[PDB]
């Protein structure tokens, strides 16, 4: 209905677009350099620490493996 | 076959890339700061005031809610 | 296997990132202003010129209607 | 749970955001021009050359196809 459920702040601007996981948790990168996981809820999960802004929006492969690029010239493979 | 249906005026450059929903609605951010939500027929649903940019494209959960990120360092949880 | 199937040229930089219809149509913006609609083939179906570059990513509706952004400020909605 | 599970590096950032086959393959372009093929395991696949950025997001159609854009000004349909 267009009201705020919750907002989660992150270190930098989120250009990274969110990829919702089998169980709803919202993974996106940040430009503070780190993947994020989210509950549904809005609780942090974890953050993954990469090298550069993490521009790339993340994929989620059939096993729930997390894939993103980021600015430092590698693309991630993170486990769930 | 390529015609125009409709189009929708935001304020701003729209960077973000639209995500729909299980009713046909579309979601979008615009660099004038709003989550915009446009029903199928064109008419806007609502719109969401962020603290700068969505250059972030949304995704929808399995319930329904819509996540995007924004310039402003935040992660945003939208109720449908 | 990594080899070239076909490349279509555009009139500018597509950064736009491409969407797949039902039929196999790839629809895709480019920094030219024109959202393209091309054939599997390789082949233009057409092209639907917008005001300013088209960056953001084209997404279809359940009944085929294609929805992007434009710099132009304005979210589109095109008949297939 | 947030641990790596490997990286790959490719030639620059990778602002394109990953797809992922139907074999689990994940392909990603980078800023170095290359759309990249990686095996699931973090093993390279194939990379194929276009003639500049590749910022654009890789899309699969129902043949296996993959799809992204260049700032080289084409849309390219690469063999699996
Ligand atoms: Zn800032
Ligand atoms: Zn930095
Ligand atoms: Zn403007
Ligand atoms: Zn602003
Ligand atoms: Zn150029
Ligand atoms: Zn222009
Ligand atoms: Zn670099
Ligand atoms: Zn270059």
């Amino acid at each position: 209905n267009g009201k705020l459920k919750w907002k989660f702040e992150t270190g930098g601007s989120v250009h990274s677009s969110p990829a919702i996981g089998q169980d709803g948790t919202i993974y996106v990168g940040s430009n503070d350099h780190y993947l994020y996981a989210i509950n549904p809820n809005g609780k942090l999960k974890w953050k993954f620490e990469t090298g550069g802004s993490v521009h790339s929006s993340p994929a989620i492969g059939q096993d729930g493996t997390i894939y993103v690029g980021s600015n430092d010239h590698y693309l991630y493979a993170i486990n769930p």
